C-alpha cells in the first residue's frame, strides 16, 4: 500500500558514522517501499552536509544545508516544508530511535491515525541504561505539559523526537521554531482527531558527542508558557485569579456584616466563607470556565468546594514548612496564597470543569 510516499526527516549536528548504519537500518527496515530521507543539517562543521550526499548513490536522500540558521525544532520546520511524502516520519540520526519500529508508527497512521508517538513511557516502551532518579525526572517534566496543557493530559511521551504524522496535520499550520520540543507544538497546534502512542525502546547512543543534554529544560518551560497563551489558558489563569481576589473582600465583607448584626467572631467566620466561595464559583461558572461548563450545575458545585479545601490545607502546610526552614512568615504567608491558587486553579480545571 505505500505507494504513498514516505519522508523520514532528520535533523542532523556533527552526526558522522551514524549515517551509515542509519541509512543501512533505515533502508532494510522500509524495503522496498516508497521513501524518501530528508537530512537538515545546520553547516556541520564536522565532515556532513556532504556525507550524506555521498550515500545519496546507495540511498534515497535529499540533504539540505541551513547555513544562515540554526535549531532543532526549526530544522524540523524546514524538513516539513522540503519533503514531497504524504507521511512524514521525523527521529534522531544517532540511533536512539531504532529505524526497524518505523514500520510499527507508518502502519498506524494506515490504520487512520493522525498522529503516531515513538513513545518510552507507554505499556511496553523502555529506555535502556537510565538511572530511575533520570527517568522521573523526565516523566516529571512530561508532567508538567500534561497538567499545563489540557489537551495532551493523556499522551505519555509528548516530547518525543520520534514520531509520524500524516503531511495534512502541519499544512497551512504555522509553527513556532524556537526550542527542541516541535512534537509538542504540533500537538497543541496541528490538525488531527486521532493521536496513538507506540511503544519502542530508547537506545544508546551508538557514536558521537552529545549536543543538547542539557539546554533543553528552560526553554521547555518557556515552551510550555507559550503554549498555555496560545491555548487561552493564561487568560483563564488571570481570571481565576481575579475572582479569587473577589472572594476575599466577599469573605472579609460578610466577616465584617455579621460582627455588627450579633453573630459573635468565630461562629461568623464559616457562613462568611461559605459565601466566598459560593461568590467564586458564581463568577468562574460565567466567565472564567463559561465555555468547558459539563453536566449538572449542582456536581460542579461540589467538586468546587474540593478544590477550595484543597487550595487551604496546601496553604496551611506549604506555610509551616516555610517557618521550620527559616523563612520569613511574610514570604512563607505569600508563597502559602500563591501555591493555594495554583492548586486550587489546575484542580478547577482538570476536575470541576474538565474537557
Ligand atoms: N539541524 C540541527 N540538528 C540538530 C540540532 N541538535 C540536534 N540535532 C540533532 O537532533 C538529534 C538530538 O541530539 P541528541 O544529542 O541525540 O539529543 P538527545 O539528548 O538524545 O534527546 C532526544 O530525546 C529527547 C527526549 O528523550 C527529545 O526531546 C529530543 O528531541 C531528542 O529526541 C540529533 O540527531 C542531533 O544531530 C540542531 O541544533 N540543528
Ligand atoms: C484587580 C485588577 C484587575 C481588574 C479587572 C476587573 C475585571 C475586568 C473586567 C472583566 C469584565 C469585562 N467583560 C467584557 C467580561 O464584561
Ligand atoms: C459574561 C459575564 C461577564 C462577567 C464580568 C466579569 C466578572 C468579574 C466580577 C469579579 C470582579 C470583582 N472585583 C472585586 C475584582 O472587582
Ligand atoms: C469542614 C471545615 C472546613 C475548614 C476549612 C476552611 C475552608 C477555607 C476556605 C478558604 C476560602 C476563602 N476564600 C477567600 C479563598 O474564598
Ligand atoms: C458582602 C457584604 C458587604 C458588606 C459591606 C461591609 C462594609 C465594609 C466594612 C467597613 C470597614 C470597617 N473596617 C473595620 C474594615 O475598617
Ligand atoms: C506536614 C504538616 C505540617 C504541620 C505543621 C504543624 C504546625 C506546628 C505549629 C507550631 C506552633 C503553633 N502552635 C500554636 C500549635 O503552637
Ligand atoms: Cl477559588
Ligand atoms: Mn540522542
Amino acid at each position: 500500500f505505500q505507494s504513498m510516499k514516505v519522508s523520514v526527516i532528520i535533523p542532523t549536528y556533527n552526526e558522522r558514522e551514524n549515517l551509515e548504519e542509519l541509512f543501512s537500518r533505515i533502508d532494510n527496515a522500509l524495503q522496498g517501499l516508497n521513501y524518501e530521507i530528508v537530512v537538515v543539517d545546520d553547516d556541520s562543521p564536522d565532515r556532513t552536509w556532504e556525507k550524506a550526499q555521498e550515500l545519496s548513490s546507495k540511498y534515497p536522500v535529499k540533504v539540505i544545508r541551513r547555513t544562515k540558521e540554526k535549531g532543532l525544532s526549526s530544522a524540523v520546520i524546514r524538513g516539513f516544508k522540503e519533503a514531497s511524502g504524504d507521511v512524514f516520519v521525523v527521529m534522531d540520526a544517532d540511533l536512539q530511535h531504532p529505524p526497524e519500529v518505523i514500520p510499527k508508527l507508518i502502519e498506524a497512521i494506515k490504520n487512520g491515525s493522525d498522529i503516531a508517538i515513538g513513545s518510552r513511557y507507554v505499556k511496553g516502551g523502555k529506555v535502556e541504561n537510565w538511572p530511575f532518579y533520570r527517568k522521573l525526572i523526565s516523566k516529571g517534566a512530561i508532567m508538567v505539559g500534561r497538567i499545563a496543557l489540557p489537551k495532551i493530559r493523556d499522551i505519555k511521551d509528548p516530547v518525543s523526537g520520534f514520531f509520524a504524522l500524516r503531511k495534512e496535520v502541519v499544512e497551512g499550520v504555522e509553527l513556532n521554531p524556537i526550542g527542541f520540543k516541535i512534537l509538542m507544538e504540533i500537538l497543541i497546534k496541528g490538525k488531527y482527531s486521532k493521536v496513538v502512542e507506540v511503544p519502542f525502546t530508547f537506545g544508546i547512543r551508538a557514536r558521537g558527542e552529545s549536543k543538547l543534554k542539557g539546554k533543553t529544560i528552560f526553554e521547555y518551560l518557556r515552551h510550555i508558557y507559550r503554549l498555555m497563551k496560545w491555548e487561552g489558558e493564561i487568560d483563564r489563569i488571570v481570571k481565576f485569579s481575579i475572582v479569587g481576589l473577589s472572594g476575599i473582600l466577599v469573605n472579609e465583607g460578610f466577616l465584617w456584616l455579621f460582627v455588627n448584626l450579633g453573630i459573635p467572631k468565630e461562629i461568623a467566620v464559616i457562613p462568611a466563607v461559605e459565601l466566598s466561595i459560593l461568590n467564586n464559583f458564581f463568577w468562574n461558572d460565567i466567565w472564567t470556565f463559561k465555555d468547558i461548563r459539563r453536566g449538572s450545575i449542582f456536581s460542579r458545585l461540589l467538586k468546587f468546594h474540593i478544590a477550595a479545601l484543597s487550595g487551604a490545607v496546601v496553604n496551611f502546610i506549604v506555610y509551616w514548612i516555610l517557618l521550620f526552614l527559616g523563612i520569613h512568615y511574610l514570604i512563607a504567608n505569600l508563597v502559602g496564597i500563591v501555591l493555594s491558587f495554583g492548586v486550587r486553579y489546575v484542580i478547577n480545571r482538570h476536575v470541576t470543569w474538565a474537557t
